[PDB]
């Protein structure tokens, strides 16, 4: 494993964070691949991408995702002013995100509709701090472990019901875990 932080390897931005639990691996591999290994672990992130992100990329992945648990495998980022930490949703574990969050559209990208979500985390941590901010979520609804992201597909769509994003920060795909276990081996580009 490698130790948690942000860096770049092979070309590509890499973020990898977890809150201390233990019980999670991430390594850095060729190109824009990473490997997540976790068993019994507390919460974290970690993927590849860019730093900063655009409204307009197209992000392709591949690989194997196969969590034991709460997880989520996503295209994954942060704009700043306004603060939103978003998610396009392509698979996930035993919790699917949106539950109990409030519907705020569809959207039909890369072959599947995507439901539309915004959420509101208080007083918790972010890239500039303890700050209260909204979380955007495109999930998909048809899950996969491969595939292609027009991203300005559900950034458009979220402007169109009144989901802003201010000047993005970085923007990766991203495996994310929340007190489970799973493997994961994806390639970014």
């Amino acid at each position: 494993t490698i130790q948690p932080g942000t860096g770049y390897n092979n070309g590509y931005f890499y973020s990898y964070w977890n809150d201390g639990h233990g019980g999670v691996t991430y390594t850095n591999g060729p190109g824009g691949q990473f490997s997540v290994n976790w068993s019994n672990s507390g919460n974290f992130v970690g993927g590849k991408g860019w730093q900063p992100g655009t409204k307009n990329k197209v992000i392709n992945f591949s690989g194997s995702y196969n969590p034991n648990g709460n997880s989520y495998l996503s295209v994954y980022g942060w704009s700043r002013n306004p603060l939103i930490e978003y998610y396009i949703v392509e698979n996930f574990g035993t919790y699917n995100p949106s539950t109990g969050a409030t519907k705020l559209g569809e959207v039909t990208s890369d072959g599947s509709v995507y439901d539309i979500y915004r959420t509101q985390r208080v007083n918790q941590p972010s890239i500039i701090g303890t700050a209260t901010f909204y979380q955007y979520w495109s999930v998909r609804r048809n899950h996969r472990s491969s595939g292609s992201v027009n991203t300005a597909n559900h950034f458009n769509a979220w402007a169109q019901q009144g989901l802003t994003l201010g000047t993005m920060d970085y923007q990766i795909v991203a495996v994310e875990g929340y007190f489970s276990s799973g493997s994961a081996s994806i390639t970014v580009s």
